């Protein structure tokens, strides 16, 4: 047994569906949520942001790729590629935008948004995949200064992120989380 | 007992409400889902596309004729005809469009959309009934190049169709399904 | 016991919430649904039309007065009058339109819409109350040729009304219902 | 035991979620709903108005601060301030408007709206916090004559307030409630 | 409007299903729950006791006659009589005991149980109908000193009755209720 | 369209799960509930009696064979036979009794129970299958005078049957139902 | 903000209904669950044990006094006393046993059961109130060596208590909890 | 992708809760349900049998150890051992019997029950752990000829097992499943 304070916080911070999907994702890659508790908190956070993000558009606008098992995520990507003609990305994206006709990679970072976007931009070769970074201090950075959603939908995310930061802080979990990325 | 791999795939591929409605439809016409398993898969697919399609418009836009028992489908058609003045079609359509004021026949084909539309166009005498064909490779073809719904709503359908194709393929069921139309 | 075929049809034709509200309305006025079965069918129909009607606008557009007990319906009317300055009507209306700022009296008739509107127009003294008649043959007639809702929302109602007519007919209940108004 | 007629009216007037949230709020400040029954009725009313108010905008428009425990309300305020740059208010507001980028203090008064707005305006130092007063007679008063929501959304609130007034009156509870502010 | 304190207490004292069934019962006999508020409280109480009583036996032991519309209550009585050979009672009973093979009339009184049993015993001619009286002070009296249920099941009822008495008292409603029988 | 009064009565008499299972059973054998309305009423009745019957024993006592598709009913029979050693019956039974270790054929008749039991006894060759007949007048007849369940569980069934008889009668449907067996 | 590891553990250890009832109980006595976190854990534990305990008897055996607001707990006690003749206890008990006709005070201790029973026995003057102590190491001690429930029902409680002990230990919360009584 | 016919059968054969728990169990041990499809079918079967088994006793009789994550299963075992004094087993058991005070290891085999019991008996050192083997042909074998449950509860399991065998057979999956143990 590990008995982590972070694990208990994550289960009280996030809704059960988010917790369960992150748990399953971590296991698919051979990570244990009871040990890699910072990663447990990060994947739950990233998932909520993706779900909040997809809720921001018009109905039917987004295809959610994140939150699926590896095989099924790539299946939906293939159907999207084979029906829209977009090139198949080399790395799994997070969403697909049926309005702008491009995949979206979403990032959540405890560092400056500019340095995380650099990393993801270099990692992904598919220059077509749109990148959108959010930070725990309320900054965001998006490819071509195109932020996809309107201001209010993005502001919700930023507010939620800062609330998770505080909840972590009041429990003395933030410092360990911050210096873990 | 038949014990079909396709039957089990259909029950895991489609949601129970779709499965049940297709089962009932097939029986109304004296077909057994446990034997005519390709038809089982086709009617479930066609139904989902119709439901996805009707979800694409503004609220109240569409009347769903598909997914009802024969007698009740013709009842709703009669009320539609007797209240809008449109001519009564000779063959049951799939939807009615209260915005464009016309019935819609929806088709899903494993062949080239152009050859399936030809068949349906000649079968139906009511030239007023709007035709919309979708293919399992992402093509679509609609009467008068009028596609009724906006791009994103149609792209969802095309993506879903290609996902069913893949799911069938990974189980070695696609070839039998394709060469069955 | 009465054991009416119409009573059983009404309970299978309408959803339980509509049936229950009409039953309660009829009793409040000292009418028995098991005897006055035509009135049972009429009040259920009128209620569904009112609910369909109120679903036709933008969110928050309509206040539903029908489907409440007498005392509470007049309470909501008073609050509406005392907050919008509109004159208090002499007879209970069916809805209030927050967009057009007027009460709506809704009518459903088995006769020509023009003769039913005449009756309601003369009955109500409050010339401000907007009148909207629907018929079982798909006609409608509204004060000042102002039909409040857009075409599709009204077409749904007309289709539903003609479907109830048919359902009644196939059971040989229509003739008795028609020649009862 | 107190056995208040007002307490029983409040539990039949408001929905359980509203009652429960007000009960919890009152206790957090060391007030007993079974004794301070006018305050019980007021906080339930204020809460419903806030929830009705937040339902009036576009989706994602408002952040609801009211209806949370003290510590969590200030947490969401901090995240809002730390992500939008708005100054942190000295007193807890009721909502945040992501469209207009300002906090909203909502007031419900049994006096003239003009005298209650004066009080709240002087109490709060943060001149940025938008003030919106509703009265039990259907008047409203908002900072800069900017009423945030469109007419119909505000008219619903005014109607609901006058309905609570009547419900109180028919039980001879209004006079005590009015002369308690 | 009547605006009764008793009416509001009844809706907070009893569960909605009990309230609704009593309301419907009272209307079937041309009584208004908003005026005859003592009768409103009495019929709700009597109903709860009957339901508690029927929950006291083994599964399938009791047929609940109370809580049905007049016509259906007499229908179930007829089926019981026509299948068990028991004589048809002249007045509607409250339950039927499939173990002891007899109808049960249940009484709840604010007077001495002995004087209420006398009344019911003389009212009913069918000496076969078993009588069981409960009082608001915890006394009970049953035909032939046969109390049907075991002690604990009857003690629950007595406890619940005294709790309703107290709830009424703390609101100064008991005296009016007591001196109303 | 047929528009039967019996069809509407059946849908108001029986619970939706019973109606649906009977509908499906009738179709599996190529019968239409909208035409063979007496058979519709009979199969619903028989099903309810079987479900009531299986609810009469101790938990786990009965295996319900009725209410399944043909293929699955015979599957459960085979597992029962292949695990208890009982001989496989030639005709589908209604239940299996794990306490008495025998299949049960349940019958509901509008004639004298003695003449219906004769028919079923001669039809079935498996003398091991226990027979239990119920009548619409409250009589019952069981193999070897062994009635499996205790008195109260059987009395419920008899009461329910006579209630269906009355409900049919008050609608002038009984005579046609009776003279149809 | 306090941000306690114990608080988060309690919300993941106990079911929401238990957490909520304990939170409300603590506030009624002017204790904050966010600060007095050991008491938060203790009251949740005690509540679960009481609910498990009451689930151990026959149906209707126990009246649950714990888990109610102070005023209502004493109301049910009064009805119990005024209907069974038992003397009214000076301190709120946890249950009432309708079979043995006595109140039960339940205790959960981190010390030797014998020393906690001594304390409760001296605190309560009503020698009639039955005492039942459980320990976190699986010991129990009951008045007159009468343990009310059968062995299996008590063993469940003991197992659950030791599981909470372990869950606390694996998080390094046990030592602080133990040395807090 | 694997696309197994067995995988699809398992998801249609077992209820979602059973499927999900087995999936999670298999992953905890580094097995993939999409590849080890026979093991997928076996663990689902074993789980259902355990749940059926635990449903066979009196309420509170059994503690279910199977169907939990490794760490929590051993936690409940420790609490059971530390509260009943039973020796801690070396290998995780399936249940604990509070009536007979012993752990139960449940086995399901496609071979002769006698050879599987031999294996489990030698594997486990704790001679105290009670062993109960079920076969897919309806045989069972239990330690000391003590079968814990009464006949009917065990017969249900045997019937269910043979039904899974048939369902597998009709799909030509049985032979591969049988020759896999
Ligand atoms: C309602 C949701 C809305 C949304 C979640 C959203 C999409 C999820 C779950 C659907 N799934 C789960 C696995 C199978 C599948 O189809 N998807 C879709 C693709 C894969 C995935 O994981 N949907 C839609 C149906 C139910 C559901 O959850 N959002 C947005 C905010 C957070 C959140 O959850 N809401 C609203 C708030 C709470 C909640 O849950
Ligand atoms: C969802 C509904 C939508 C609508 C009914 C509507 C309003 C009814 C019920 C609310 N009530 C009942 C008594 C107390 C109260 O507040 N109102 C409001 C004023 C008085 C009244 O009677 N609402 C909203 C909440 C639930 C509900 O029913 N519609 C429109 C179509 C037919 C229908 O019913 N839908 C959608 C379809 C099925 C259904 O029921
Ligand atoms: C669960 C109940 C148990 C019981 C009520 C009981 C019987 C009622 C309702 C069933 N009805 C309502 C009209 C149509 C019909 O069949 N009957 C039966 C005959 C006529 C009648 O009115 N049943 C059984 C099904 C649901 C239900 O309510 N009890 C006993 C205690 C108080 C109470 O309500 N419980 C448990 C507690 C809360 C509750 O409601
Ligand atoms: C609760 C039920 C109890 C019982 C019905 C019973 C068994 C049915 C349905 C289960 N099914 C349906 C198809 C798949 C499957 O497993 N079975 C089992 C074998 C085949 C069949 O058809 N069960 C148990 C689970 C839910 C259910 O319905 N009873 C007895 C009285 C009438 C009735 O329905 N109750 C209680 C009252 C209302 C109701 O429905
Ligand atoms: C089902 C329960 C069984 C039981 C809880 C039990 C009694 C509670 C809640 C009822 N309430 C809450 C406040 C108003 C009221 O009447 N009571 C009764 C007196 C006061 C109180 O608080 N009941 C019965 C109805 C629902 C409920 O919770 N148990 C026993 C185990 C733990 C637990 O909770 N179960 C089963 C497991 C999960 C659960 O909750
Ligand atoms: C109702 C069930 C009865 C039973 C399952 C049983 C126990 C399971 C689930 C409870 N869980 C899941 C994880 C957390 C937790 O506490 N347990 C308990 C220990 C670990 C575990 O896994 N319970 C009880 C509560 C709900 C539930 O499922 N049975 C017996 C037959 C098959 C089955 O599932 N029934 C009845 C039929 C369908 C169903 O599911
Ligand atoms: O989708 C992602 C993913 C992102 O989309 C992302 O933005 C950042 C990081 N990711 N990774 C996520 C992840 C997601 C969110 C926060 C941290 C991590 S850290 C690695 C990891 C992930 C999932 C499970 C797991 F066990 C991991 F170790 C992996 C990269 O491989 C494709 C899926 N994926
Ligand atoms: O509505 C349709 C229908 C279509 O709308 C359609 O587009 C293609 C094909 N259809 N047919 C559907 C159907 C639907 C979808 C896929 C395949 C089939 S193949 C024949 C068949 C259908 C339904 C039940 C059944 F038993 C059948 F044999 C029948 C044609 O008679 C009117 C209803 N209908
Ligand atoms: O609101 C209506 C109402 C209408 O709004 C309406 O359009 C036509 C007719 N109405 N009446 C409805 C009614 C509604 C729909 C169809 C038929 C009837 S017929 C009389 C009656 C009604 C309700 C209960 C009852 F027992 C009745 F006898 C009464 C007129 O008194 C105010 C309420 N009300
Ligand atoms: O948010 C409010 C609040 C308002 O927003 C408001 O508009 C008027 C009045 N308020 N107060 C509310 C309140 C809200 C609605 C109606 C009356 C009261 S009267 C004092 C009181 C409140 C909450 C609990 C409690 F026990 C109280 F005594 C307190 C002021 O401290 C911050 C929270 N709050
Ligand atoms: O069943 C009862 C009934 C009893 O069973 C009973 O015990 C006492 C009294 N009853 N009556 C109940 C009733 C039940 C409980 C408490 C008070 C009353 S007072 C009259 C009344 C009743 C129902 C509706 C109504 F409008 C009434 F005026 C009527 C007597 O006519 C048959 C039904 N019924
Ligand atoms: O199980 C029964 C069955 C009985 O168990 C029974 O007792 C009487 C009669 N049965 N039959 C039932 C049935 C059941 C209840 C009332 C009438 C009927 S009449 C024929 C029929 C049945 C089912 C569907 C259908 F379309 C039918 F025409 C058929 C006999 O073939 C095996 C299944 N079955
Ligand atoms: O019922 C109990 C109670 C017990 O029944 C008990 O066994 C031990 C202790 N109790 N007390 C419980 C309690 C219950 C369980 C564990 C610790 C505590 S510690 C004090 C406290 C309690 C409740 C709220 C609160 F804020 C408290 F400070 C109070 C004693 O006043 C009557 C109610 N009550
Ligand atoms: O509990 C069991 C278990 C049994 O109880 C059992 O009876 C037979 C076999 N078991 N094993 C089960 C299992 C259960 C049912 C059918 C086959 C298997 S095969 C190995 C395996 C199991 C679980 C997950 C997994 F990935 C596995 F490879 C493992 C042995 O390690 C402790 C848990 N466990
Ligand atoms: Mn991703
Ligand atoms: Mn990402
Ligand atoms: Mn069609
Ligand atoms: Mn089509
Ligand atoms: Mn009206
Ligand atoms: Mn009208
Ligand atoms: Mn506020
Ligand atoms: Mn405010
Ligand atoms: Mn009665
Ligand atoms: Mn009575
Ligand atoms: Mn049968
Ligand atoms: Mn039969
Ligand atoms: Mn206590
Ligand atoms: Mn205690
Ligand atoms: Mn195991
Ligand atoms: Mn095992």
């Amino acid at each position: 047994p590990r008995g982590s304070h972070m694990e208990d916080f994550v289960r009280q911070c996030f809704n059960p569906m988010i917790v369960e999907l992150a748990e399953k994702a971590m296991k698919e890659y051979g990570e244990d949520p009871k040990i890699e508790t910072n990663k447990f908190a990060a994947t739950c956070t990233h998932l909520e942001v993706c779900f909040m993000y997809s809720d921001g558009g018009s109905k039917h606008r987004f295809e959610i790729i994140e939150g699926r098992d590896r095989i099924m995520a790539w299946t939906v990507v293939n159907s999207i590629c084979n029906t829209t003609g977009v090139e198949k990305p080399k790395f799994l994206p997070d969403l697909y935008d049926y309005k702008e006709n491009r995949f979206i990679e979403i990032g959540v970072t405890r560092r400056e948004v500019h340095i995380y976007y650099l990393e993801k931009a270099n990692k992904i070769k598919s220059e077509k995949t749109h990148i959108h970074i959010f930070s725990f201090t309320g900054e965001e950075m998006a490819t071509k200064a195109d932020y996809t959603l309107d201001e209010e939908s993005r502001a919700r995310i930023k507010t939620r992120l800062f609330t998770i930061r505080q909840e972590m802080a009041s429990r003395s979990l933030w410092d360990s989380f911050r210096q873990s990325e």
